[PDB]
């Protein structure tokens, strides 16, 4: 239980849950939303306030989640940081990278914690593998396959699905992309519905990343290979399996609330000057990588 004044801006499908976690782990001041009925019922559920403006809310909190539509993340975030408040921004960070850089600089001049909601970083398998001190992997092979749900249009498979494994690749390798080839297939829209990236980093690591949003049977698999070790991560069987040149160690992992852990980490970074689980600089790096992937795809697709 952290002692901090917290609020959420944007309480839709995902901001409502942010609000709930804040209410359980902090003193949630209240919420703001452009839809007023929706903010009203969120505030009724959590015995908190539905503030009548962004600035009413901001004058009364130390920290907020920004869970507004992506195109708005820069605008809202400026007002929040301008007001001296800490921000956890839900993924994706921003639309283009100059917005991202602006926000990083604001946070740096104002000594505010800027966090990006790249949730897989708090997954227990990713924590286990990082504490294992295995080094940078040689080969990464991810597939993220989703059912097409009725709101899945304008959801670009790269900025929505693939970005999770792009982020993981940057994190576990610590390297930046130097070559990016990609294929895409636009089936329903002209936007990509299936995209697969073959990506090479300056440390010579290869990541082979496949996302597809028009899929019938979901799947969140990632296989990571060092020289003498191999992990398979199954994010929805929630299993982690490590093999040593074979020996098959099944790591059993505690299930835990991923968003709760994310928010606890954001607040704990504010409170103790800890590095947060994913700062704005990392969010910018993954945003640039996904933009590369998309440029390569729209090259392929023409």
């Amino acid at each position: 239980m952290i002692h901090m004044r917290t609020g959420v801006i944007g309480v839709g499908h995902l901001g409502r849950f942010h609000a709930q976690k804040y209410a359980a782990i902090s003193q949630l001041a209240g919420v703001f939303d452009e839809n007023a009925e929706r903010a009203a019922e969120v505030a009724a559920e959590l015995r908190c306030r539905a503030f009548p403006s962004v600035d009413a809310l901001l004058a009364e909190v130390d920290a907020v989640s920004i869970v507004t539509p992506t195109s708005t993340h820069f605008a809202v975030a400026e007002v929040a940081m301008q007001a001296g408040v800490h921000c956890l921004i839900e993924k994706p960070f921003t639309l283009d990278t100059e917005e991202a850089d602006a926000l990083i600089g604001m946070a740096q001049e104002r000594h505010l914690v800027l966090a990006i909601g790249h949730i897989k970083r708090v997954h227990p398998a990713i924590q286990y593998l990082r504490q294992a001190g295995f080094g940078a992997p040689r080969y990464l092979e991810a597939e993220r396959l989703a059912p097409f749900k009725p709101r899945s249009l304008d959801i670009d498979v790269i900025m929505d699905l693939m970005i999770h494994d792009l982020d993981l690749t940057l994190l576990l390798t610590g390297a930046e992309p130097v070559d990016v080839r990609a294929v895409g297939v636009a089936a329903v829209t002209d936007k990509a519905d299936m995209a697969t990236a073959w990506m090479t980093l300056n440390n010579g690591t290869v990541a082979n990343l496949a996302a597809s949003r028009v899929v019938r049977e979901p799947a969140r698999r990632m296989r990571i290979f060092w020289q003498d070790r191999y992990a398979s991560v199954d994010f929805l069987n929630n299993t982690l399996h490590i093999y040593h040149r074979v020996r098959d160690e099944a790591v059993d992992l505690a299930k835990r609330d991923a968003l709760a852990a994310e928010i606890e980490d954001f607040l704990n970074a504010i409170a103790a000057h800890r590095p947060v689980f994913c700062d704005g600089v990392a969010g910018r790096r993954v945003l640039a990588a996904a933009l590369q992937v998309r440029v390569a795809v729209e090259a392929f697709l023409q």
